[PDB]
């Protein structure tokens, strides 16, 4: 429907610019003809999720890289994709006008974006938060008879994924975790540094920490606000290290282990709330298999624990395989789940970057390789960030797929944006992930699926500078011809009857 | 009852360090005994309005300083003295938690602190506010339908000023102040920059500003919150320039005459609000007597007009006598105001110097001028700050009397506060200046008043690095044999009867 | 001969970029024949100085806008355009390899870039430079005997005036101005801050200081280098100033008025130096008429005075007629002249954006405007800075028609550097305005002038955003037909015989 | 002989403030008398470095803590103590009038000072510069003909080295380091960022490269300055890091190994500065003992590398026995030595904070596990920066244990200049590590070690607020009888 407005910030691509009366869109979804295909193109060049079509040929001949799809060779089914609803994200949404904001939100929500289906919510404050808050700051209140609903989530979080879910065609699931416990539960009485929950596992602590959750799940629940999934406690290992400079509560894996055991698990299954799925570990892949191991080995422990909560900020270190790979072999019933990235953490580094295609391959490259390995989602960061890359109240600035200017009345869509739009608008939840074989070694990233209709959805991300030539064979359909330019991502998709 | 904790920053002097269980504070007030005097004094040294008592002698004899209270030169009633509860020191007093919260509030507004009796209210949003925002920002909303007080009011200023005026003894006056109108009632279409109502006095532009004020006090009259007085504008010579950056609307006197006489004046006098006074200017001193002669000569808008509104930007251009002194000569029936005056804000100087001394000494050598030349009460801008001397969306950021820091869950009570404290705390609403004169030239400045029920009070700042020796004569009662240290601010009070 | 490369960084307008092997330059000037006009066109769109011809014909009808040329009206004569010779301006020069220094030269120099024929050279540390030195730190040196050039004069300015001076056709003039004096001549002993010279004119203080301009005019003559011009004190008025940050020395008019007449005047008279013209103010206009009356009425020191140094700062408080207008009225031989200015430096707005046509515009606009009141000349400040506006050793981060990014080898051509060049490039010393007159009201802001040789040239400017069709009317030729795009510059050239 | 004048800006402690006419100092080096202890006492509450004395005892009675020495469990010796002359610490210095100049030098390399005797030098530009040079920056010059040494060289480090070792008393050990090579070396092309030499080990290069660490030595030498040591490159690590924003030369340990092995070790053997050591890694200890592994198991490279520089910046994910101590139990004739620390770096905290005892702390503390842990001496970085921490043209501020104001022709000395003036000043060249036992479980960090001339020196650290009841146990003299208060250092010093 309306081509982006690129802009140039000096470094190597564009963003595209948005406003009150102007955001860049897509039409409804059409499914087009048995025998044709649909090719959407993001270039560094400029540009942003074109839609081209082509037929699917009876014949090819030639010697060019041939990628075959395999639709019997079946793994694993997708939950979804999406971002992060923190209190920054929700102040920067908020800045801008009513228009703008739900210009904003149809960008990541609805059919005319990119079609989000998950949601992930902080547990009171974290370090992307202007101030250090927990639900039940009142001190030595074990019965949380203090517990409540700051303005963060009641004006600014809560009313945002109102709208947000009204917007969205696909049903959404909400993801909470928690950064820090009120700090009278804590060994450090603070918020931030080294410290765990007092005591062990069974304990008063403990147990009123359980019902933190059981409390945050029933105050969300009077905004009409129901959860798919929580998670155990954002980066455990964190509140394992001396001078951690934010929000964090320590776990080891067998505090973790004992915790879900003894209070979590049973606080939350005698609850009205037991649907609600646990996730595991929310912390480092690096961490994998041995924090599953630990775990899952008590069945105490592993009857409450629906999956495995991965981030991606040691990936360097962590081969996918020996992580996610052998966590699935020894686990394969426990789901493997992206639960946070960002860019622009890194301590050398600049927070923001406007219109690197860089970061949009890191998305992109990061997504692919948790799909070829199991994962069965993935879940970005804060959804907006200012030009600073906050507001954050430790300092700890970083990239976002959007940025506002509040000056302006005017929002950014990042490369980012647009490669993990190339996922999350066309894999559906239920997609699966099939098959897919090079007939020749290459330098391309690819994943295949089928969505729940049958239909097949190829994603092709070229990180080199060179052009390659290359053909899809599906052997129901035919072959697909086409070029993957360098520096581009390119999702197709097709009919198979 | 609790003494100043001072901590030096490196400048001039110290300031006095609360948090959540500590705050320095006074008993209560006691009155003593005819024949005797109470000395508060604060130092550069780290004196902080400590009390002492002193004999009132029968005989003097020596050469020395004499200054001598004349009690049957009478001159202005006080209405009062206070700050501001900007959106910028409503968050930072947030911030901060409940028990220091109070032990804040409790410093300006209680007994036990410095007995603040009035709280400057912008209407909607200023340079110290995080985002651009006024009451109906629904475009061309001439009916005001739209009109509505957003989290800014509803959950950070009002609640604050209930928990002030809760810990006040003396009755609170509120003073409500605007900066912009909605810019679809602008002819520049723009919160700041060079720009006016549109339009001309009589219009639906002007009637609908007038009626936002009105919508205004209803709306906080829901929240249980009336007003003693509105300013007609903030600064509105402000909007008469160009690229002025932040919020404004410009009026020239012509206009503001025409404005208060066509409609703001009928309006307010049509209204359950009818009682509420409206002060003129708002602005630099600098422009009297000409505004005063502009507005106060045509009696269609004099009828309206309680009272002349000044800020202390451009003192040093503007000498009292030919400004103030002039103002009442002309107009003696219409009492001076001091609405606004903070330090920090000239583009060459940092914002935030904990501890400074000279700042605090400016607030009291203005206070003391101010009172010399009719001047019924002296109001600070923002009742807190954070250490950059914000927030503020413009980074016009500038100093306080508190520095919160956040980060800490402390507050840092500047000299400035003191200097404050040593008139609010002793100056009750109706105490009347009187005279008072020197028996040889010094380099002290003083002012003398009396409260309702015919108590003296003496305020002595000496600016200068030597100790003044002084007497104090009182015909009635005696003499007060004192010295006034370099650096120093006393108060002394005493009855009369 | 070579056009822009241009680049956007998310501003207005593009920057050009230079480079080893690459900069954009002009072909050698052309005359062309009596009967034709060149015109000079940049715009916002990304034209910069394109060359394109027309024909003056002989009638014109119409009820368009006329300006028509009065080459009879003759007002004042141009001494030139330039800018300043920093610290910060030669070390970002010099961190280019030695053909991309050559390219940045020949930029502002050649006739190939835009004719700069004024470099303007602190004397000794400004805020502009790494650190705080004088030429004469050894303490009571009264007699000068250790007066010095250190490594910032000797290695980075000096060099490269010469190689300035080597690439320009036109004869360049060198002008001096001093922010500080050594700290032992000065009250507070300080290089910044609220101080002046100790004692009085007259006195061994007041004598060291003008023997100091003798020594730097003697030191700079060594290394074959001379002035046209010194100031009496670069904006005296910052020292007059509590707080000043960086580098001055403060005097009142009166001050000034009598060290010129009892000291600076008679010493350089009296020395090998006696031709270079002494300039007076070197500061805001808005202090105008005032100072001249205070300095010029007084024949003892309006015998030294050549002229009168201004700078931008606070051009929005004074009006140009009341301030140049009536300095000229009053005294119509003492020229006028702008001897610095610079965009970035409001707390509010960024110090540096790459590609601002609105900082472009705020240069052509006050050239302009300073040449329509009597100005003989106007001086940019640093000839080049680094991406963040440095180096600062305060922080006073500030834009330039140059930036150079170090890492790249790379210099990026603002719009300031365009906008300056519609005037420098064209306007040779000793042009003289001529009388230019409008049909009619408009938005433009133009300028006539003539050639020493008779030729004419017309500057228009076009601040709005609708294009202006415009014909221009002179007596002895004809008709110029043309338009003035919105938010373009254009310079015009043609034979008068 | 002058006492501190305090200044409080704040932070937990006060800065002593020095000027062109003061500055705090000691009185020349006095041997007290065999039966009495020589105590300096440095503390939160005020106290820097004060001179107190007392007797050894002939007998003790109590449970309190007991810390006994071992004169005869020897382990490693120690080289020294110092600093680094940047560009940014240059500047700083010659920001003040002489006198003062003279007054700071002397606070750090006289006996009237602290006693530094390590200077480690940056081989051209760093972060800590105002530009991005290189000594051969024309550009495919791989003969190096155009090699020369530019005004920070020249004018600021090189004058105040020379005033530096002139005022000291003992011998002053260089030490250079480069950050980056010429960029026409490089694969990226630029100062920074992820980039390596071009090519492979034993190319034309590589062998430039080598060679320019020749031509600096050499031109030093025609300055009248010999090294004691050299590193093979600044953090090699950062260069392998993408969007690095300052100088750097990024290696891999088998990069670094086989370029010390075919180039750097030859060309320096093979030069008129072969005595000058050649020290690897200079980089985080995270990356040991496995960098000491691949390098040192070659005999190519083995051959030719005296000792392992380590950083600090990443000690709180490193244990010192996994990292130092395993190093030294598989590579015990290669010396371990801390040649660059700075607090202030991190992104949250402030760059400098004026009389901050907790970096005074940070410091101190990581000498001791340091030297706890076969290190042999310790280099802190920037010798002087102003109040913001600079100057750097990356914006990397960082704090220093002094600070200069160049508007007051002032200098402010922090804790951490006492905290390692604790060490520094009485820990000479050639003193080693000694045992030293506690009787009990204590929250102390505590070193011994011997001097060369027999006599005894202890430093006790007190991270805690509880004051601490202690006695020293030397069998050789008796019992020493002191306190250690709460937020206290104190060195003790006695002939045996
Ligand atoms: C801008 O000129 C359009 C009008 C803006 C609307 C009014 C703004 C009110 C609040 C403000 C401000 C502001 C205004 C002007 C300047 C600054 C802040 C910074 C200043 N820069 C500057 N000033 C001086 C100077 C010295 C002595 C006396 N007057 C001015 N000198 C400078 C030297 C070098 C660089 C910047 C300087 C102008
Ligand atoms: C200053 O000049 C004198 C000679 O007049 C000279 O002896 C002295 O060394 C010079 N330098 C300084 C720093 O005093």
């Amino acid at each position: 429907a309306r081509p982006c407005i690129p802009k140039s910030f000096g470094y190597s691509s564009v963003v595209c610019v948005c406003n009150a009366t102007y955001c860049d869109s897509f039409d409804p979804p059409t499914f087009p003809a048995l025998g044709t295909f649909s090719r959407y193109e993001s270039t560094r060049s400029g540009r942003r999720m074109e839609l081209s079509m082509g037929p699917i040929q009876a014949n090819h001949t030639g010697t060019g890289l041939l990628l075959t799809l395999q639709p019997e060779q079946k793994f694993q089914k997708v939950k979804g994709f999406g971002g992060a609803m923190t209190d920054a994200a929700a102040l920067n949404i908020l800045a801008l006008s009513p228009p703008a904001q739900n210009l904003l939100l149809k960008s990541y929500f609805s059919e005319e974006g990119i079609g989000y289906n998950i949601i992930r919510v902080p547990m009171a404050s974290c370090d992307f938060s202007i101030r250090t808050y927990t639900y039940a700051d009142t001190p030595d209140d074990f019965q949380l008879h203090n517990f409540s609903l700051p303005e963060e989530d009641t004006k600014l979080k809560i009313p945002l994924i109102h709208r947000a879910l009204q917007l969205a065609q696909r049903p959404v699931s909400l993801l909470a975790s928690p950064w820090t416990s009120p700090t009278w539960l804590k060994t450090n009485g603070a918020v931030n540094g080294k410290g765990s929950l007092k005591g062990q596992p069974g304990d008063i602590y403990h147990q009123t920490w359980a019902r933190y959750f059981v409390k945050f799940l029933d105050a969300y629940a009077e905004h009409k606000l129901q959860f798919w999934a929580v998670t155990a406690e954002n980066e455990p290992s964190a509140g394992l290290l001396s001078g951690y400079p934010f929000q964090c509560l320590g776990f080891t894996p067998e505090h973790q282990r004992d915790f879900i055991a003894r209070d979590l698990g049973p606080t939350l299954a005698n609850s009205t709330h037991h649907n609600v799925r646990l996730l595991m570990l929310d912390d480092q892949r690096l961490l994998l298999p041995h924090w599953a191991k630990v775990v899952l080995t008590d069945p105490e422990a592993a009857k409450y624990v629906h999956g495995i909560a991965v981030h991606w900020y040691l990936d360097f270190l962590a081969p996918a395989k020996a992580t996610l790979g052998e966590t699935h072999r020894l686990f394969p019933n426990t789901m493997l789940f992206a639960s946070e990235a960002c860019v622009g953490s890194k301590f050398w580094e600049q927070s923001v970057r406007l219109g690197s295609w860089d970061r949009g391959m890191q998305y992109s490259h990061s997504i692919i390789t948790n799909l070829l390995y199991h994962v069965v989602g993935w879940t970005d960061w804060n959804l907006a960030l200012n030009p600073e890359g906050g507001p954050n109240w430790v300092r700890n600035f970083v990239d976002s797929p959007i940025i506002v200017d509040i000056t302006k009345d005017t929002f950014y869509k990042q490369p980012m944006f647009y490669h993990l739009g190339h996922f999350s608008k066309f894999i559906p939840e239920g997609s699966q992930r099939v098959g897919l074989v090079a007939s020749q070694k290459n330098d391309l990233d690819a994943v295949a699926l089928m969505h729940p209709d049958g239909s097949a959805v190829v994603v092709v991300l070229n990180r080199s500078s060179k052009d390659v030539p290359l053909t899809i064979k599906d052997p129901a359909v035919g072959f697909l011809e086409t070029i993957s330019p360098g520096y581009s991502i390119h999702t197709y998709l097709w009919r198979r009857q």
